[PDB]
């Protein structure tokens, strides 16, 4: 039983259109997460994927990195709130999409350990990707704040 | 109506819509106005998830742009959206509300000359949720949508 397996249940339990969406957790190796949206659920006009489905899978590729990584910490009493995000759209999403989200820099994760822990409250910004299956290349840049309050 | 048709078009298009409850309530004075349910579009909360808002946000943008160039007779062009930005300053606690008010009217003109004569051009929308019964932006997006033959 994996940690993308047990993330897997947390989304699907909270946001139940995760689950109409076929959302699926990848793997979570050395602090990146990836999940992938399958193109039927997530269609627009046959042939791509809906926008907005490619920034549900931006945003919760960000939100189920935190998620994770405060749990492996044992930071049991937080919670995250998104809050505002920026969405790029280079290329067209044809079939399974990809969603990626590696740590960010290391001073940037410990300065916002170090707030929360001061003032129950902090912000922290992930950048994350969405691509073709079998592309790295993004088809979609994201950049998302995400708060964690007690 | 008006209004019907874009949602047949939007739960056609994106069945995904359907399962997210989208209905199309009026379009009048070239705004639009959509609404999401709660329910189908819950986060673990008992608020309305930020990415089903920023479906809701997007989606009131194309169609504004559709419902525009429809009434035109404008048929050759093609809506994408290149660019997004959202905010999402209160909470949304039951039905969303999402609005899109027509741009400047000079810039209207502009974007319109534009795709005549190039082909593809680009309009920025700045659309708005709110909950239902007030007119308080919960959920501020702007989004760069390019129209193209």
């Amino acid at each position: 039983s994996t940690d993308s397996q047990y993330l897997q249940s947390v989304l699907h339990s909270d946001i139940p259109l995760t689950r109409e969406m076929g959302l699926e957790v990848i793997d979570w190796q050395q602090h990146t997460l990836r999940l992938q949206l399958p193109l039927a659920a997530n269609v627009n006009h046959k042939s791509t994927m809906f926008g907005g489905s490619l920034y549900c899978a931006a945003v919760l590729v960000g939100w189920g990195w935190l998620h994770l990584r405060l749990r492996e910490l044992g930071i049991d009493d937080g919670h995250i709130v998104i809050q505002e995000g920026q969405i790029s759209y280079p290329l067209p999403v044809t079939g399974t999409a990809v969603a990626r989200c590696a740590a960010p820099d290391e001073k940037t994760w410990e300065r916002f350990l170090t707030l929360y822990q001061r003032r129950g409250r902090a912000r922290l910004t992930l950048e994350t990707t969405v691509s073709n299956d079998g592309s790295d290349e993004p088809a979609v840049r994201f950049s998302g704040q995400y708060v964690l309050h007690r």
